[PDB]
């Protein structure tokens, strides 16, 4: 019940990146013959990998490219690179796309990068596409949530959409699906750090579970005990990863002609809440009643 | 139904200080004859404010006391002065309290001038209960929300509250009821600075609509909606005070060895966007649809 112009369609998809994100995805996607599955992969060339990345490739029913310009078949190339790699990666596609074909950007940049490697496409004939992986791929494979924006962002995530994945198209111009990724982490660690803020004061101040109360009662609607347990189990576990989306987000906001400080303070908070917990004895599984002592006596 | 060794008791209230709160409150007890009421205040001294302000003394049903030494006969003294005076207020009180009266401190100071405003008193012979003003008292009078914390907190809240009064005893150390009302505006001011650092990056990047439904999908207890409606108006209306009340907090959680960067950054942020908002043709009624175009623009 997806779009019958999409499902009646030649469909080749060509990945830049053949890593895990792009495995999976290709995984979920190659089973079905969904599309024509091709990858380009600087590891393809390289005698000491290209061997077990073959195989790999044969194995979820990819085919290797031997160079950038074997991407001129496809309809849609997905670029999943380091982020460092981004706008080189988009420079190097730009000649060989077709002037139907999108390039998606799938990387974990801001709308800044985004920005120039649309520019970059925009020096050859292809459209571009930006794109934002919304979690992360191995759990998900094909179905990961990703937000697109862009002129052509209705219509790729309709054609992708038609091949079992998932995708949403946030706007037509093209950086607003990283700007939003970005954004959403600001209420969410900005949250995080101010539990972490209040409830350690709370916590040296011996008034903790009265503080809870009171933010109980003035923001009735949620379990915030349950919610201090989440957040700090999540800081930590993944403070690390979570200070670099943070560090991200503050960037964001800044590139667009904005200060930051609740942004870089959170980050800075859930680092330093991070590393204060490290080697104490605590477990993911302990709660605020256990991480608070923790973070009053370690910050 | 309040306690019986309370209400068979001899009860003398001593202000220091007969302001508007401590005029209100001492209005809403002194038609009961609640307790024999007094009041110090250094303008019952000058031929400028005294008759005026004796008539008013009268007309609550409130003795004028020439000299802070006529504190002699209370049983609790409530100090209601300018915040600077606190420690002042204080120390001339301190010789003249009996053995058995209990000082109140209800001056909006952090719990650093409380401690010492405490040491004051503990040079004599009295004893000190440090009480927080949780509400503004126009609208109360004497059943406006107040903290107590100390030694003697549970047993004056117990003989107030018999008089009428709205006192919680929140602690048994001085310090905490203070604490506990700064350490509150942390998560409160905390997430209305949030809101307009993610609304206004949102708004500039063209997503407000998505990131509220994503904030909404994340903590679905709340409607977000109402709450930037509330919050972002609660900034337009009153962000003067709403940054001092924040900045008073980043001091109280400095002075418990922490670092408060998300309390030094949400008071920057509400002005910042207080003083973006004034002149600018909004009305407190207005909600999010109308501030955050304008935050966007004028941060």
């Amino acid at each position: 019940t997806e779009n019958l112009y999409f499902q009646s369609m030649m469909t080749t998809i060509a990945f830049i990146g053949f890593g895990e994100a792009a495995q999976s995805i290709a995984g979920g996607l190659g089973g079905r013959n969904a599309a024509r599955l091709a990858a380009y992969d600087l590891r393809f060339n390289d005698p000491a990998a290209s061997g077990a990345l073959r195989a790999r490739a044969a194995e979820l029913g990819v085919e290797p490219l031997d160079d950038v310009a074997g991407i001129a078949c496809a309809d849609v190339v997905l670029s999943l690179v380091v982020g460092a790699a981004t706008k080189a990666v988009a420079a190097s596609a730009a000649p060989h796309l077709s002037d139907e074909a999108v390039f998606i950007d799938l990387n974990s940049v801001g709308p800044d990068t985004k920005a120039l490697a649309a520019g970059a496409i925009a020096t050859g004939k292809g459209s571009f596409v930006e794109g934002a992986v919304m979690a992360r791929v191995p759990p998900y494979a094909e179905k990961v949530p990703i937000l697109v924006a862009g002129r052509r962002a209705v219509e790729v995530a309709e054609r992708l959409n038609a091949l079992g994945m998932n995708l949403e198209a946030v706007g037509e111009t093209p950086g607003q699906a990283s700007s939003l990724k970005m954004i959403r982490s600001v209420m969410i660690k900005g949250v995080e750090a101010l539990l972490i803020e209040a409830l350690s004061s709370a916590e040296r101040a011996g008034v903790t579970e009265r503080i809870l109360d009171s933010v109980q009662e003035t923001f009735p609607g949620l379990d915030w005990r349950d919610v201090a347990d989440y957040y700090l189990s999540r800081t930590f576990e993944h403070g690390a990863r979570r200070v670099t989306e943070m560090t991200e987000a503050a960037e964001t906001i800044e590139s667009f002609g904005l200060n930051a400080p609740m942004s870089r303070a959170a980050c800075e908070t859930i680092a330093a809440a991070h590393a204060a917990m490290k080697d104490q004895g605590l477990s993911v599984n302990d709660g605020y009643r256990g991480f608070v002592p923790v973070l009053a006596r370690r910050l």
